[PDB]
């Protein structure tokens, strides 16, 4: 397991704890979102660079959202939104600042989503923890993706770090 095990197609599921999902989407917009309908809602929006900040109207999870993007750096920005009750807005909340197509995810057994946070650049690149937990919900990975498991996070941080 040396090999990093993928990729594999954008898929909606209860994925299993402790391992980290490393995605490499193509595009932009809503990559990673997960809720279980009560106490979470999570998603990611990656923005691309050079982009004039604005309000865009999109679909995560099926209900359209209305959120503020900006990008006035050379590089990605992966972006996390999340509210804790249905009637709530989003907030935005971390990001990752990076020259690479890639975030990971993880899903420990209390049920809360980590993820990458800060930047290389900054010097603050770390894994960050939405102490939020979601254990069962289903995570929708809008994205090729890569399994990585969590007793081997340094390579994880890797490939967050340096690319593929
Ligand atoms: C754990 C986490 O998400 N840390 C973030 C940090 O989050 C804080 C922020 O969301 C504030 C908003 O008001 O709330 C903080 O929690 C408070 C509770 O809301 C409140 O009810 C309770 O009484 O007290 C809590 C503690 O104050 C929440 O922890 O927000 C900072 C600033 O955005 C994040 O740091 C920034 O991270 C980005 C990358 O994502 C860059 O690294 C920035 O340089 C850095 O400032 C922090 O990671």
């Amino acid at each position: 397991g040396s090999a990093l095990d993928g990729p594999y197609t954008p898929d909606s599921s209860n994925l299993p704890s402790n391992y980290w999902y490393l995605i490499n989407p193509l595009n932009d917009g809503v990559v990673f979102s997960v809720t279980n309908n009560s106490t979470f809602w999570m998603f990611t929006y990656l923005i691309l660079p050079n982009t004039a900040q604005t309000n865009v109207t999109v679909n995560v999870m099926n209900e359209t959202v209305n959120i503020s993007i900006d990008n006035s750096g050379s590089t990605y920005r992966f972006v996390d939104y999340f509210k804790t009750s249905s009637t709530q807005s989003y907030r935005q909340r971390n990001y990752l600042i990076t020259e690479h197509r890639l975030q990971a995810y993880r899903r420990d057994e209390s049920g809360n989503i980590s993820n990458y946070w800060g930047s290389s650049t900054y010097g603050d690149l770390r894994v960050g923890t939405y102490f939020n937990p979601v254990l069962n919900a289903v995570i929708n990975l809008n994205a090729d993706f890569y399994i990585i498991p969590d007793s081997q996070q340094e390579k994880c941080t890797e490939y967050i770090k340096g690319g593929l």
